[PDB]
Order: structure tokens, then C-alpha cells, then sequence
RNA sequence: AGAUGGUAAGGGCCCACGGUGGAUGCCUCGGCACCCGAGCCGAUGAAGGACGUGGCUACCUGCGAUAAGCCAGGGGG
């Protein structure tokens, strides 16, 4: 994913509460799962995406993690 | 009547060239000694591990279900 965009994405998403935080990782979460299905089948050429999907729910729950220490 | 050479089944010594084998010289990502710097870690769960972790991954390295990585500051180009 691009730079700039994740620049974005942490922008965007230190803005959410974490309920909000919680439900964008489970959507992001069944995305990953519907990608490793297509993957799977070969039917992934655009294999990027996984590792992609993967940072950004690691990036949310950072943020999750953020929102809630201190 | 007498006498003396060509035979090499195979073998021996020398010479040429190969095979095998990995000495020798050169080489060094490693080691060895001395000197200096530096010296604790752990229930806020250590040292050391197990099992996992990649779109395709046997192993090593890294990492821990956020899993060859996540956030921020500094360095760099
Ligand atoms: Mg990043
Ligand atoms: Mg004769
Ligand atoms: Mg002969
Ligand atoms: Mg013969
Ligand atoms: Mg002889
Ligand atoms: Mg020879
Ligand atoms: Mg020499
Ligand atoms: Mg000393
Ligand atoms: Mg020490
Ligand atoms: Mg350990
Ligand atoms: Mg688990
Ligand atoms: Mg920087």
C-alpha cells in the first residue's frame, strides 16, 4: 500500500473510537479471510493485497491499543 | 655332422599421455593472544526454548495470531 495512504488510513483512523476502531478490524478481518480464500484457488493474482490487509489491521489495532493506555 | 637368429601366453625397466587421488603454493567470510573500553538480567515473567509466522517457503535469519512485522523520534538519500 502507498505511503501517503497510510499516512491517511492513521490520520482517518486516529479519529475513530475504539467500538469503531473494533468494527473496522473485524470488516478488515473478514476481508483478509475472503482474500485467503480467493488465494487459495489461485485466484489471487494481486497477491500484494494479503501482506497489505494484514499491516493495516496491525496499524487499527495500534491504534485500538492507542486509545485505550493511558 | 655343427652352429647361430625370428616366437611373448604373460612379465620386467625406461619414455609419452591419461585416470584416480587431493599433497604443495597462493588465498581467507574464521580463529588465537594481548591491550583498552564496557559489565548484570528477572514476577513489569529472565536466561533458554517449544509451536507457529511469507501469495508459492525444506532450512537459517527476523518476528509473535498486530507474527520477515505495528506506532513515534533521530540518522540517511
Ligand atoms: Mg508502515
Ligand atoms: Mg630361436
Ligand atoms: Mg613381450
Ligand atoms: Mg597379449
Ligand atoms: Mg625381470
Ligand atoms: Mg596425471
Ligand atoms: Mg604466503
Ligand atoms: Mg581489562
Ligand atoms: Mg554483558
Ligand atoms: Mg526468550
Ligand atoms: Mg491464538
Ligand atoms: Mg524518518
Amino acid at each position: 500500500m502507498k505511503l501517503s495512504e497510510v499516512r491517511k488510513q492513521l490520520e482517518e483512523a486516529r479519529k475513530l473510537s475504539p467500538v469503531e476502531l473494533e468494527k473496522l478490524v473485524r470488516e478488515k478481518k473478514r476481508e483478509l479471510m475472503e482474500l485467503r480464500f480467493q488465494a487459495s484457488i489461485g485466484q489471487l493474482s494481486q497477491n500484494h493485497k494479503i501482506r497489505d490487509l494484514k499491516r493495516q489491521i496491525a496499524r487499527l489495532l495500534t491504534v485500538l491499543n492507542e486509545k485505550r493506555r493511558q
